[PDB]
């Protein structure tokens, strides 16, 4: 049998890259594949995409696994290097690197590398997470232009904190700061990720960094899916029923007796739980497809099972196909229901689920 | 240097035996399903050669144990999902639960080189898996007539509200489990972590410690493992990748969600929900930077968490961070975030590096 499994549609990956090239026609693409490619598989997502102009990661650990798998494209270390000793590996492997502190800068100033590196000076434009603050960037930037160990020109990168909230002037204030600093300077400019791409065409610049939207899921703080932008659900979280049992009115199902039935019915048990990555927070009523027909979750979601209400004479039975989200059921619909972010839903999965790749 | 789960092997064996002291007349089924609750399926098994069996959710998982060289009986807590799977289960000497018609009919007509040991799963109130009572003495009788089943047929069940001693769920559930097992040979087992600690009349022949085995309390009452003499096994650790200046009135994070009322210094941790850390963590949650507790400030993110260090603080990129672990029980983090400790330690991704000490 099949319990739990993530089916990855390679043909949809393929298409949202293109579809994103159509939305940001004058910008190069940095396919963001950090965190095991948002739960879709780091190496397999990269291999699905010989077209990305580059690949973005969080950590080096992650870039090095690309290389190990045979991926040859430029890989962008979005957060940089964490230790000055990895700078020889960086230049060897031809990684590009963000530089946000004076430890990473100082480390490039002094290191003796065989080849210079390509760098992006992270500028803090309003997120206040990583990056050099404005009042500090002009001097930091100038030191990078004088490194013989950095490739000229120095590129400039930044990130939006609230691009999915078009009504607050957040984004437009970051853009103002970004534009002021990049005035008169060569080399290139990122600042846009999924939101900036979809919603702010004035912050496409030279390179855009699609992450969540790449996978056909939406960045947005509302009920838009990837299909709202012509982008196609990459992932399908699937499993199977391992039991179909009789149940009676007034009887609770499961831990804490969270749900009590008002009628005699039949309950289905799914080989899926939080030990696989399915949200334990999922409330009774959350939709799940059993044989393609929606049924509600009844009870607490356990570590490796989920109960659903099939009906008093349903004909489903152990072994039948279950879809937690995918074709027929977006992850955005499971996010609105659960109250969990689609970003977390597709990404915080464990190693217990099998990975399948299709097309 | 970064996201890492440190597993204390010493605390793990302290707990198994702590638990044999609490349930002195019962044999131990070390529950290691879901990658041993975060901790590592096979390495948790190899740390406990002593325990009397291992429990898993799926057959996949049992097979992975045999592949690593583990040889204690393994108990398939949910049984087998396909009949073509009886032959493997028989040869590999996996013990199984039997809760439905399909599984029983499979046992009835398989041909097998050896008989398989079985635990009939009885639904005593949880209404999740198991044969209902009106229906169980037949189910039962058919299993004792299998020559494919090693006699006697054992009986297993599970509590749905053992952590709520004030409601009569458990004692309703035990009443049923006891009426059915009247007069029948073969082992009995119904207790997991909660039943073991709060209900000694429920220990019977075998108890199945799961969460407590890892030194974490199963009650959402604010107690720890230590509260039962059990030592925490897991420490979710990482490092700071930046220490930056920040000013009063400035926000931080997705949705500028925390705004500072002072000039301070923020630390950035190489930890996010892409690692398994709850995105739901509110500003406030405790982190330990440099063995000193600091609050999370801002939304948590795929790969970085910001903390408030202080205007003048001398923490430095590179420095050690503990999400939970020694200075910081996972139960404290569960109270501050409203997640279950069960989910916190288990729903981690594959990006966590695993360390084993002692
Ligand atoms: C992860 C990340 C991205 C992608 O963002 P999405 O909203 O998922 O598209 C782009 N850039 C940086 C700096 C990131 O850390
Ligand atoms: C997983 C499980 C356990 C162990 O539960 P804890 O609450 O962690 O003690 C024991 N028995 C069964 C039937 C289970 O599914």
């Amino acid at each position: 049998m099949q319990a739990a499994t993530v089916v990855i549609n390679r043909r949809a990956l393929r298409h949202n890259l293109q579809r994103l090239r159509e939305l940001a026609p004058a910008s190069k693409m940095v396919a963001v594949v950090k965190a095991n490619a948002y739960g879709h598989g780091l190496l397999e997502t990269a291999r699905t995409l010989p077209d990305a102009d580059a690949f973005g990661v969080a950590r080096l650990e992650e870039a090095l696994r690309l290389r190990a798998g045979g991926i040859t494209k430029p890989v962008l270390l979005l957060e940089g290097f964490f230790d000055a000793r990895d700078l020889p590996t960086i230049s060897a492997q031809h990684f590009h690197t963000a530089v946000h502190n004076e430890e990473q800068l100082a480390a490039l100033e002094e290191a003796s590398l065989d080849e210079p590196v390509t760098v992006w000076m992270k500028l803090d434009t309003g997120m206040h997470r990583l990056g050099v603050r404005p009042e500090q960037a002009e001097a930091f930037y100038h030191r990078l232009t004088q490194c013989k160990n950095v490739r000229q020109p120095v590129n400039i990168v930044s990130h939006f904190a609230r691009a999915d909230e078009p009504k607050c002037g957040a984004t437009e204030k970051q853009l103002a700061i970004f534009n002021t600093f990049c005035e008169g300077k060569p080399g290139q400019r990122s600042i846009a990720a999924s939101g900036g791409i979809l919603l702010w065409p004035q912050s496409h610049f030279d390179w855009v960094r699609p992450g969540i939207i790449l996978y056909g899921v939406s960045p947005l703080a509302d009920r838009s899916t990837g299909a709202d932008f012509g982008c196609q659900p990459v992932m399908s979280l699937t499993s199977s029923l391992i039991a179909v049992r009789e149940h009676k009115a007034g009887e609770p199902v499961g831990y804490g007796g969270t749900w009590v039935s008002e009628r005699d019915t039949r309950l289905g048990v799914v080989a899926m739980g939080y030990g696989d990555g399915y949200p334990r927070a999922a409330p009774s009523g959350t939709p799940v497809l059993v044989n393609g027909r929606e049924v509600p979750i009844v009870g607490r979601v356990a570590m490796d099972m989920i109960c659903v209400d099939l009906g008093p004479q349903a004909q489903d039975k152990a072994g039948d196909p279950v879809i937690l989200w995918g074709e027929g059921l977006p992850v955005e619909r499971i996010a609105e229901m659960t109250k969990v972010s689609a970003y977390e839903l597709i990404t915080r999965l464990t190693s217990r689920v099998a990975m399948k790749y299709v097309d």
